[PDB]
C-alpha cells in the first residue's frame, strides 16, 4: 500500500515508498531508522518540487546521528503520479561504496480554502497553514472580515451592487487519477452555520446563486472529478456580535475517501480551515462630519424644521423627510433609532439600528437597516438605542479608543425606583468590543437621556495635535451665578420666558418669572442643587473614563425642575420626581461642525437680548462656533410621549479601521 | 459646601468648604478667581492635603489655566480640619492683592479585597486599577473559589472563603448624614454569595448578598466602621459567565424634603475572578487511587492496589452505584482542582449520563476535603461521547512560543460531519472552553466505539526535566508496528505462535474472541483491512497532536496494538448505528494506569515465544530502557467488557499543578 496522507513515513531499503501528499504539509522521514549499523553518513537527493529540511540535534555527505530526521514538503501540485522523488543513500565507514539506499516517491495534491486574511481587498493565499486559522486584533494582526447583511429559498438572485459580500475560494489541484479517488465536504459547526450564509454562483457570470451553506445546512458535498477545481463562494453574516456569538465563524473543507468495503467505514484524509470575524456595529459621535439630516416633520414644517433644514444647508448636509409612523411613540426618529456603520476591507455599510420600544422606513439609497431587540417598553423606558451617546476618539491612561466610547445611562446604585438599560440591549452593545461602553448616571432625568446634561462639539484643534473636541456640561450653578450677576447690575426686573405667549407658557406648564423671583424661589434652588449634584457625579465619571481634563469642559448655564412622571398609568407611576429642563435645554443642540443649532432658551432679556443667548455666544463663538438658536418652545418642552419635530443625523464613519484596534 | 465635587471654584470673597473622599482628586481652578493684575501666587496647605500643581516661601507663576488637584491622605478628625490657601500677588507689589481659602474634610469609604493575590486583603492605592482583573505574572485581581461542598453557620474548616473588607472613617457629624449600600448587578448576584458574621456569635453568619438579594443597606453612625465579608462562588465559568464578579459600596444621603429624592455621592468597586476548573494529566504524581471494585477483587483491583502501594499512593474504595452503567467511575467523572491564593480545592466533576432522573442519590463519599460538582449534559445514550470521560489532559507544553503550563484539554469528536458522527454536546464543550487555562483541542475519536482517546494514546511522565527536556512521552497505538513485529516472529519461524495462548476456553467464548496463530492473523484480509482503517484514523490524530502540542517524532513511541470493527450491540437494535466502530482486538496496551515510572499496562495475552508474550517483550524493550517499570494487569474479562457492561474501573486523584493558573496569559 501507499503511505499517503501520513505525517511520518518510515523509509525502507528493500523496496521504495510511494505517498500522496497534500500541499503545505510536513512529512517527517526517519533516516536513521532504516540505516544499516555500519553507516555513519548519508547523502540526500530530491526532485524540484520537493523541499528537504534536515533537523538538528558536487556531493554533500551529512553525518547520520541517532535519530536523524528530515522533513519533506511539496511546493506545487504534481503533474503526474510519482513525478517527484527523494533518495537517501547511506555510506559505510571508509569504503566509499554506498551501503544502502532508501527511496520515496511523492505526489503533491493541493487542497486549500483561502480568504482575504491580510485585509487587502482580495483573497490571498496563506503559506502558514496554522496562522490562517487565527484572528488577531491590532496593526500587526490578520484575519478576514464578514459584513452583516443589512438590506430589508434554495436559490437567490444577487445583483452586482449587493454582491459585495466576502469571498472564500476553494482550490483543488493535482493529477486527475488521484483527485478522482476522493470527495470534498465544505462544512462548519451547526451553531456557526446559523450565523452566516454561503452562496455559490451556479454559473460563472450568472447573477443566480445557490445557498450551499446556511442555517439549515452545515455541510455541503462537492464531487471531485480529476479537474483542477477553482470555485469562489460568497459569505454574508446575518447577525452582529452578541452575548452568545463572539463574531468568529470558521469554515473548513475536508477530504474524504468513500469506502471500498461496506464493513469498513469511509476515511478522512485532510481538512483545511479559514476564519471570518463578523464586523461589529459601530456608532458615530456628533463630532463626526454630518452627511444627511433626517427630519420627522410631524406636520410642523416650521420653527424647528425650517431652522434645522437651514442649518444643514449651511453645513453642506442633505435633508431627508421621514414619514411619521402611527404605531410608534413620538420622537421615535432619535429616541428609538441610531445611525451606525459596520466596516470590512471590501465595503463599508452605514445603517440604522432600530430598537422599537413600541415596519416602514425609507432611507437614502445605499443605507441599511437593522432591528435590535429590546425588553422594556415603557414610555420613559431607558431601554432604547436613544439612551446612548458616543464620545469622540479619546486616549485614557495609554489605552486608546480611536472609535470613541459608547456612553449609556442607568442608575448608579440600586435605587428603589431606578431604571436602566435592559440586559438584552446592554449585552448587544458590550459585544461590539470596539467602543468600550461607559455607564453614566442619568436615572435622575425623566427621559434618561444624557443629551439633556452633556454634549460634545468638534474643534479643529487636532491641526495642532490637540484632542479635537470639547465637552459642554450643564451647570445650574453657573446660571444662578449669571442671574445673580445681572441682579447686581440692576437687571433684576428682567423676565424669563419674556418673548413668549400665554397659550404656550400655560400649555407647557411654565410661568414667567423675573431674575429676582427665580433667585428667590427656594424650591427651585433645592431642585437645581440636587441636579447639580447629579451632574458632578457624571463629571467625575466622564473625566475618568474619557481622560478628560477641566480644560476640555465648558460649563453651560442651565436650570432644571423636578416633576413627577404623569405620561403613564398611575398604577405604574413612580412616586419619586425626575428632572426636566426648566427652559429649553441648551445642551440638546444640533452639532454640525462649527455650526451649532442650539435650542432658543427665551431667557431674561437685557437691552432686548436674551442673557442666556449672549452668554452662550460669549462662551463658544470665540472658539469658532456659529450659534444658531432655534425658536420652537412647544417642541422643546414637549412631553416624554408626545409628538415633536424630531431630527437624526447620519455622519461620516470613522476613518480608523476598527480591526486595527486592540480591545 | 462643594462636598464630593470633582472641581472646586475658589473665591477671594469667601472660603470654600468641601468634603473629600480619600483617594479622589479635586481640581482647583486657581486662575479663575485670580485678580487680572496677578502674575504669581503662593499655595499652602495642611499636612493631610496633597497639592499637585500640574499643567502645561515660594512664588509660582500664574498661567491662564492654572489648575491644581488636591488629595487627602488620611481622614479628617473634625470638619474643616484641613485647609488650603492660595495668596495671589501683583507685579512689583509686596502687598498680597488677594487670598482664596478652601476647607477640606477627609472621609474614607473603601471596599478592599486581595487584589495582589498574597492571601490577605490589601489596600489599593489606585482606585481605578482595582476595578480591573489582569492576567499574567505582572497582573492583579482578587480570586474567588466555587463552593464544592456536598442565616447559615459555617465552621472554620469551611470558612476558607474570599475576604472583602469595608472601611469607613471620618468625623461622625458627617458619616451620620449618609448610609452605605453594598450591591452588585442582578446577574452577578446570581453567581456568588456574600456572608457577614454577626457581632453576637462569630460562628453564625448572615447572607447579606446572594441570588435573591443584589442590594444590602448599612446605616453609618459612628466615626469608624470596619466590617469583613466572606464571598464564595457558586458555579465555574461557563458560556454565559466570563468569571468576573464586582461588588460596590455606594454612599447615599437621604432627602428629608419629600419633593427632592436622595443623592448618590460616591462609590467604590472591587472585582473578583472565579477560579476556573482545571483538569490534571496522568503525568502528575498520584495521591489517591479510587477503585470501583464491582464485587471482584482478583485481577484488576488486586494488581492496581499493589501498584498503588508500590507507588506511594493511597487507595480509596468506591461504593458501587446501582443506577449507573458500568465503568461510570472512569467514564462519567474526573478529578479536577480549582486554585486560589488562600486555598486550593481538589474536587470531582461528575457528568452524570445515567439520566435526567439519575436521581436523588449521589453515592460518592470521597476523602475529607475533596469536593464534588455536577456538570449537566445533553446526550445520555450508551455510546455517547458527551461526558467528561471523553477528556484527556495533555502535559504542560509550549506551542510556537505560546505556553500551556496547565496542559491542554483534549476532547474526542467527529473530525468532519459524519453521517453517524458523535461529539461532545454544546453544553459540555462550552463549559470546557470557558475555563480558558487548558485551551481545548479537538481530536478524532468518533471511529472508536467508546470515543475515548485513552484507547489509542497515553502520556507517561519522564524525569528528563532535570535535563531540560519536555518531561513526558507520547505513546501511540500502531497496528502497523504490531504487524511488523508479528512478521518478524514469522520470519524467525514462530508462525505457529498463538494469540490468546494462556487463556482458557470460558474466557475466550464469553469475551467473543478466538485464538489464532501468527500465520493465521497475517492471513486475515478483513483484519488487515480493518486495522488499515484504524491506522489511517490514528495517523490523523498524530498530525493534530504534533501541531497543537508542539510535539516531534522523538516525543512519540509506537506501541504495537491491534483493533477490530464491530457494530454497537450493547443498545436496542432500533437505535443501533449502521456503521462499525473500532474496539481493541486484544487488551489495549495503552489503557494503562500511570503512576510515576510504574506503568500498569493491561496484559495482552499475545503470541507466546519460549513461553513469553512477544507483545510484553516488545513493550518492555521499548519502555524499560527509558526508566519505566512495566507491570502487566491480568484481567481479560475486565479489559474486553462491552460499552455498557460492568467493569472494575479506577480514577486516580493527582497533585494539582504547581503553576498558579492566574499567572498565565490565555
Amino acid at each position: 500500500r501507499a503511505m499517503s496522507f501520513q505525517s511520518i513515513i518510515h523509509l525502507s531499503l528493500d523496496s521504495p515508498v510511494h505517498a500522496v501528499c497534500v500541499l503545505g504539509t510536513e512529512i517527517c522521514l526517519d533516516l536513521s531508522g532504516c540505516a544499516p549499523q555500519k553507516c555513519q553518513c548519508f547523502t540526500i537527493h530530491g526532485s524540484g518540487r520537493v523541499l528537504i529540511d534536515v533537523a538538528n540535534t558536487a556531493t554533500i555527505w551529512w553525518p547520520l546521528s541517532d535519530p536523524t530526521y528530515a522533513t519533506v514538503k511539496m511546493t506545487s501540485p504534481s503533474p503526474s503520479v510519482d513525478a517527484d522523488k527523494v533518495s537517501v543513500t547511506y555510506y559505510g565507514p571508509n569504503e566509499d561504496a554506498p551501503v544502502g539506499t532508501a527511496v520515496l516517491y511523492l505526489t503533491g495534491i493541493e487542497v486549500s480554502l483561502e480568504v482575504d486574511i491580510y485585509r487587502n481587498g482580495q483573497v490571498e493565499m496563506s503559506s502558514d497553514k496554522q496562522a490562517k486559522k487565527k484572528w488577531i486584533w491590532g496593526p500587526s494582526g490578520w484575519g478576514a472580515i464578514l459584513l452583516v447583511n443589512c438590506n430589508p429559498t434554495k436559490k437567490v438572485i444577487f445583483s452586482e451592487e449587493i454582491t459585495n459580500l466576502s469571498q472564500m475560494t476553494l482550490n483543488v489541484q493535482g493529477p486527475s487519477c488521484i483527485l478522482k479517488k476522493y470527495r470534498l465536504v465544505l462544512h462548519t459547526s451547526k451553531e456557526e452555520s446559523k450565523k452566516a450564509r454561503v452562496y455559490w454562483p451556479q454559473k460563472d457570470n450568472s447573477s443566480t446563486f445557490e445557498l450551499v451553506l446556511g442555517p439549515d445546512q452545515h455541510a455541503y458535498t462537492l464531487a471531485l472529478l480529476g479537474n483542477h477545481l477553482k470555485e469562489t463562494f460568497y459569505v454574508e453574516a446575518i447577525a452582529f456580535p452578541s452575548a452568545e456569538f463572539s463574531g468568529l465563524i470558521s469554515y473548513s473543507v475536508s477530504l474524504v475517501e468513500e469506502s471500498q468495503d461496506p464493513s469498513i467505514p469511509e476515511t478522512v484524509l485532510y481538512k483545511d480551515t479559514v476564519v471570518f470575524r463578523v464586523a461589529p456595529c459601530v456608532f458615530i459621535p456628533c463630532t463626526q462630519v454630518p452627511l444627511e439630516v433626517y427630519l420627522c416633520r410631524e406636520l410642523q414644517l416650521q420653527g424647528f424644521v425650517d431652522t434645522v433644514t437651514k442649518l444643514s444647508e449651511k453645513s453642506n448636509s442633505q435633508v431627508a423627510s421621514v414619514y411619521e409612523d402611527p404605531n410608534r411613540l413620538g420622537r421615535w426618529l432619535q429616541d428609538e433609532m441610531a445611525f451606525c456603520y459596520t466596516q470590512a476591507p471590501h465595503k463599508t455599510t452605514s445603517l440604522i439600528l432600530d430598537t422599537p420600544q413600541a415596519m416602514k422606513y425609507s432611507l437614502s439609497p445605499g443605507i441599511g437597516y437593522m432591528i435590535q431587540d429590546t425588553e422594556d417598553h415603557k414610555v420613559a423606558s431607558m431601554d432604547s438605542i436613544g439612551n446612548l451617546m458616543v464620545s469622540p476618539p479619546v486616549k485614557v491612561q495609554g489605552k486608546e479608543y480611536p472609535l470613541g466610547r459608547v456612553l449609556i445611562g442607568s442608575s448608579f446604585y440600586p435605587s428603589a425606583e431606578g431604571r436602566a438599560m435592559s440586559k438584552t440591549l446592554r449585552d448587544f452593545l458590550y459585544a461590539q468590543q470596539v467602543q468600550a461602553p461607559v455607564e453614566l448616571y442619568s436615572d435622575w432625568l425623566m427621559t434618561g437621556h444624557v443629551d439633556e446634561f452633556m454634549c460634545f462639539i468638534p474643534t479643529d484643534d487636532k491641526n495642532e495635535g490637540k484632542k479635537g473636541f470639547l465637552l459642554l456640561l450643564a451647570s445650574p450653578s453657573a446660571c444662578y451665578k449669571l442671574f445673580r450677576e445681572k441682579q447686581k447690575e440692576g437687571y433684576g426686573d428682567a423676565l424669563l420666558f419674556d418673548e413668549l405667549r400665554a397659550d404656550q407658557l400655560l400649555s407647557n406648564g411654565r410661568e414667567a418669572k423675573t431674575i429676582d423671583q427665580l433667585l428667590a424661589d427656594e424650591s427651585l434652588k433645592k431642585q437645581n442643587e440636587y441636579v447639580e449634584k447629579c451632574i458632578h457625579l457624571n463629571r467625575d465619571i466622564l473625566k475618568t473614563e474619557l481622560g478628560l481634563v477641566e480644560q476640555d469642559i465648558i460649563e453651560i448655564p442651565q436650570l432644571f425642575c423636578l416633576e413627577k412622571l404623569t405620561n403613564i398609568p398611575s398604577d405604574q407611576q413612580p412616586k419619586r420626581s425626575f428632572a426636566r429642563p426648566y427652559f429649553p435645554d441648551l445642551l440638546r443642540m444640533i452639532v454640525m461642525g462649527k455650526n451649532l443649532g442650539i435650542p432658543k432658551p427665551f431667557g431674561p432679556q437685557i437691552k432686548g437680548t436674551c442673557c442666556l443667548e449672549e452668554k452662550i455666544c460669549c462662551l463658544l463663538e470665540p472658539l469658532g462656533f456659529k450659534c444658531t438658536f432655534i425658536n420652537d418652545f412647544d417642541c422643546y418642552l414637549t412631553e416624554v410621549g408626545d409628538i415633536c419635530a424630531c431630527a437624526n443625523i447620519r455622519r461620516v464613519p470613522f476613518a480608523f479601521k476598527w480591526w486595527k484596534m486592540v480591545p
